[PDB]
């Protein structure tokens, strides 16, 4: 029983590092052609080159700043000149602009909404063509346990991660007749190189909230995304899969 | 067992008609001073006057266009010159721009998020002062059953109604230490004057999804808001109360 | 705005103390006739008398052991010889038999299910007659936040509290056409006399999980039950109201 | 990227037909040794023989009537004489005893609870030994969309399917420190040979509730169970994965 994606093209936004990069590497490991995006076109192309060398797949990197509608449509013009179209979309790009509510600036609130909700809206609208035409497509939106539980200092981020669930369920209903499945993965506390700036004390505090007693790895999140893009998830749509070690 | 709000001041956005107006009248019937808002200041002041004559409460109407930060600030400058501060905030104002996803324009999407999420954000930030200082306050966010089930033609609206849940849960956590409770009410299918433009045909349809076999009235939603503003809801925060006749 | 239940008859199981008693007193304070039940008929009649003297309502106490179908039937035979019928049922009686799963005996498991689910089933079947005939009735099931989050040492109890949600949602659908509303209240950590046997140590701990920073009182849970039995909850059915200070 | 279970032993209850048989065949297809159970030991051994011939795996059939604690412990004595122990448990066995509530017999209620909750409790307790010892184990409980939405005529079944979620989350927390993951799969409307007795009319009615517009196949449910038993689900525990074509 193997999962193979040879012949498919996957676009993973915000994949020059962290969870997004693990997701693109995981899809590449299953045979998928992959499109890497980052706010830096140079870094995106560099990462795409590394992934192609490591797994031997066709990979392309494009600059895409989800704060700009122009940057997004422009990245897609480049994308459609490189591939026939997109079969799999993983809306991973997302930002935080943390601040206690009473003092959150309008810009901190709006940028988070602009990238996490509007950027996801635009990227998804631009990726549907081939999927609807062939009646096969997979869209996976990366949400967060915080969109379900709420989190102090992240009212903007939590609002968007919960909003993505409404986005996922509504879009899944609209696209279901075309066999394009739309789902969400909600990671809990995942270890990335950024976790390195946390004090041992704060980290143990977070781990205490986790029944498995450990942070998950980016690859463990990527594995669930891979499952949703596989033939094993053909009857799942409009669903959220929590990957948080038992925390919620 | 009496629910009384005499001495309290309630701001209900988008209350010149529909559910918003029913909420403002319900709070006034319990003795609350009320602030009515609408895109038409003239209309808001007129409604405030009718409510004041009907229930005998102190009422004020102010123009507030949630799409405009300047309008919001100007409304609050007027409010704080009329009232000592706000004890109760009901975030009811919201819009829909229904379109199938494949037919949705960036403005159809951005306008709905700007009013429903960003307008709610700004109104809430501006209404907290008195609640926090006195360690008592109630914020009720009006979501919708479609933020939970998703709905065809409403990917934008459903995203915002789901987003208000993450907003509610996160804000509830940040303000809980100050005893300011933040909850949401998620109405199902409610009969308003906007409902008459639908066929008796399409209405019987919608009713098919409702176990109680009938649409709810605006007053039935308003009654739940009243409950959340009362002493009976003193240990409830970060919660969503579904008022949908058993459909979800 | 007055919540009055004069002329209504409420059966509250397991109401000789704790949350059950607070619920019965709260309903009596709104004018309801109340029926108190306990494993000790003598104790139930005594409590009924105290409540009757304190609020001036018609109150009756009956012995009801939910583990025993014969006890249940005998209690209802007595009830229908004292009251015309039941308008409001609060399924509050329940037990815990805490054990780590690997240490749980079949009786630790079966007793908890027999009382919490099967006893609730039988009491409810026996209380519907008047509600159905008159097209008005309210059934409130007391669940618990652990039925939602799960809890170590409580696999049996959590199974029953989660089960009461499916019970509530299904029964709500079957009775909705008759206007008999079925809802659940899921208290978080509530301070009762059973609480004093815990260390100030372990209590401060539990409080750590609570945003409001305090345990709720039995009266705060009772107030929510009262709300569900009032005219303010006429469009709510098949719903769970969490009363946990923001923990879930 | 392949999923292989060679060397592992999987017990699937109620696997002589339908979804349970698809699940056992799917695990066998990935290389797992499989234990088939049914109320008829003869049919269980026959199915096990067929699966072993089709996939070439070690397979064993045992009679197990979940209505009897004696039958269950006895099946396990046979099981432990055939395999070192159990690495994967799929609690699939479940029954319905449909009846409108007001007229449901106590036996219809209790049998459903006895098999779906108590049988699952006992089977799970008997299967943990090897898992806890080696710090690797996967338990998958088959729930149902009806445990979440409720369903007319199935208050007993819905109660148990929702109860299994509390069971899953509590047990996941207790076993997480041992790396034994406990999850649930909630199928929606799945086509089995029993679906053959439904009128074309009723079936179209059900399909109308499904966005994908079709029933899922037993194999599509089995695929999700396989995912949860794979290395791709190593950070998932205490979760429910809905497999219902977008219905909920």
């Amino acid at each position: 029983m193997e999962i193979k994606l040879q012949g498919k093209v996957s676009l993973v936004t915000g994949s020059t590092r962290g969870i997004g990069r693990a997701i693109a590497e995981k899809l590449a490991s299953a045979g998928s052609t992959v499109i890497i995006t980052g706010t830096s076109g140079e870094r995106a192309k560099a990462v795409a080159e590394e992934i192609a060398n490591k797994y031997g797949v066709k990979a392309h990197g494009v600059e895409m700043n989800l704060l700009s509608e122009e940057s997004i449509n422009k990245a897609f013009e480049e994308i459609y000149n490189l591939v026939d179209g997109i079969d799999i979309l993983v809306n991973n790009a997302g930002i935080t602009r943390d601040k206690l509510f009473l003092r959150m600036s309008l810009l901190d609130w709006e940028e988070v909404l602009k990238v996490n909700l509007t950027g996801t809206f635009l990227v998804t609208q631009n990726s549907l063509r081939k999927m609807i035409k062939q009646r096969w497509g997979r869209i996976v939106n990366i949400s967060s346990v915080v969109g379900f539980t709420g989190n102090v200092g992240q009212v903007n981020y939590s609002t968007t991660k919960a909003g993505l669930i409404g986005f996922t369920k509504s879009l899944a209903k609209e696209l279901a007749p075309r066999n394009v499945l739309v789902n969400a993965v909600a990671p809990g506390f995942i270890e990335t190189d950024m976790t390195a700036v946390l004090s041992e004390e704060i980290k143990q505090k977070y781990k205490e909230q986790i029944p498995l007693g450990r942070f998950g790895s980016p690859e463990e999140v990527a594995n669930v995304v891979l499952f949703l893009c596989s033939e094993l998830a053909s009857y799942i749509t409009g669903e959220v899969i929590h990957v948080n070690g038992g925390m919620f």
